[PDB]
């Protein structure tokens, strides 16, 4: 198990256009490309990612490729990010995994909100942190995910996603 196979596993893999679980325009795994209601924004955004005309159908290779950038860019995001990155530092592979999950779903705008959780998994009371991040929009609204992603940072093992 590795990041890339957790998203993987967590967002799934659809070559077409489609509504993520907020009711948001995505496609590949788990590519947000516009909160528009309109399609064709959506599909103006897809063909500006991938750089032709797509009518709202890609190849995996693409999905993938996208895929890719999106994992980077999350990653380099919370390397930017005052607040998260000593959290990040202070983590072990396995944790900064469930890290980069999260941020790769819910984008950095409700950081400040995790600021609890976020204190006790740098001071590593990992069931306190696992309580908390429950505590949350994101855990109601995607629970089975959520779960899987709080236990891998409660215990720092691969055991959710076996
Ligand atoms: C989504 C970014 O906020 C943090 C990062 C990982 C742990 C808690 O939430």
């Amino acid at each position: 198990m590795n990041i890339f196979e957790m998203l993987r596993i967590d967002e799934g893999l659809r070559l077409k256009i489609y509504k993520d679980t907020e009711g948001y325009y995505t496609i590949g795994i788990g590519h947000l490309l516009t909160k528009s209601p309109d399609l064709n924004a959506a599909k103006s955004e897809l063909d500006k990612a991938i750089g032709r005309n797509c009518n709202g159908v890609i190849t995996k290779d693409e999905a993938e490729k996208l895929f890719n950038q999106d994992v980077d860019a999350a990653v380099r995001g919370i390397l930017r990010n005052a607040k998260l990155k000593p959290v990040y530092d202070s983590l072990d592979a396995v944790r900064r995994c469930a890290a980069i999950n999260q941020v790769f779903q819910m984008g950095e705008t409700g950081v400040a909100g995790f600021t609890n959780s976020l204190r006790m998994l740098q001071q590593k009371r990992w069931d306190e942190a696992a309580v908390n991040l429950a505590k949350s929009r994101w855990y109601n609204q995607t629970p089975d995910r959520a779960k899987r992603v709080i236990t891998t940072f409660r215990t720092g093992t691969w055991d959710a996603y076996k």
